[PDB]
């Protein structure tokens, strides 16, 4: 059974829905600043999280560096310039999450913070929010599936 | 030490040179058919390889499916439509190579076949060949670095 199928079964979202982001250019629609704002909001919530089991996953990471890694990845993957690879090479999401305990429960907590970040946004329309959360949700469970094999 | 830095040290190519592919659109320059031809040539060489230690790495894989996975990934990453993700989701190269013994020596053998495939091409110019092999070489050693941690 493939990683992507495991993600689809766990998450309620398959790759086809998760990658509906690719049907139009979201970077062109939303703009770079919108991504920076989303990631900054998300990571503010992460680093303020009172649940130590989740907070402490990010303890070896600087918040500002994490914000940059995230929005540069989102920008690159959602139709914008490839800033992430210029700096860091392949996204390699399963490989890069290897050090962290990416459990089913951690996925839901990540996605809670991100939903709250999307709810706080001004410059993201409803169609875009739906497509982005399908992408995020499928991806989070893809990482869960990758975590299970390491 | 990061995966990308380990790749750079091993390979003689850093991420900056490896991702010079992103400076212009190679898909626009070369066209889809050129990619299909390259991957078909490459994989013909792989599956005809008399060295069992290398050949047998690909024994659980169908040749035609492998050709499709490769060129769809190259097309997606080198400026073309995102065919790979439509079908399979994230490239996740480290995760997807987890089942295979991706050693330093296997990297060099892979890159031997690919060089021979590039040498056989008609529709790839010298500037493009240089950029593609920098990308491939850095990537192969990135996978070596990922292999070392699994
Ligand atoms: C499933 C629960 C998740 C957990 C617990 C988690 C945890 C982490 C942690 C601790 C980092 C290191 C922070 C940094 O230094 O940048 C990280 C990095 C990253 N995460 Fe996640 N993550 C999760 C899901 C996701 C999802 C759903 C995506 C994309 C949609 C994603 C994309 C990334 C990216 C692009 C990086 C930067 C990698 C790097 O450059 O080092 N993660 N994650
Ligand atoms: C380092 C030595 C390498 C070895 C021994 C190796 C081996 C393999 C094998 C056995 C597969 C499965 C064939 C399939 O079912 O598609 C595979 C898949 C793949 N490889 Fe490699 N590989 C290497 C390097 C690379 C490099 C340098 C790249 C990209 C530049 C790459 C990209 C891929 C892609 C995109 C797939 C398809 C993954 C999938 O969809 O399952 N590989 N590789
Ligand atoms: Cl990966
Ligand atoms: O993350
Ligand atoms: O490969």
């Amino acid at each position: 059974q493939s990683l992507q199928d495991k993600a689809s079964v766990l998450s309620g979202v398959d790759q086809a829905e998760a990658f509906a982001i690719d049907e139009s250019n979201l970077f062109d629609k939303l703009g770079l600043q919108t991504f920076i704002n989303l990631s900054t909001n998300f990571y503010t919530r992460v680093y303020d999280d009172e649940e130590e089991w989740f907070q402490s996953i990010f303890s070896n990471s600087n918040k500002e560096d994490a914000i940059q890694n995230q929005y540069e990845f989102f920008v690159q993957r959602m139709g914008g310039p490839p800033l992430y690879s210029q700096r860091k090479g392949h996204p390699a999401l399963i490989g890069r999450h290897r050090p962290f305990p990416v459990t089913h429960q951690a996925a839901e907590r990540w996605l809670e913070h991100m939903q709250n970040a999307l709810d706080d946004s001004v410059d993201i329309d409803q169609d875009s929010k739906i497509k982005m959360m399908k992408f995020f949700r499928h991806t989070a469970f893809f990482l869960v599936a990758g975590n299970e094999l390491k």
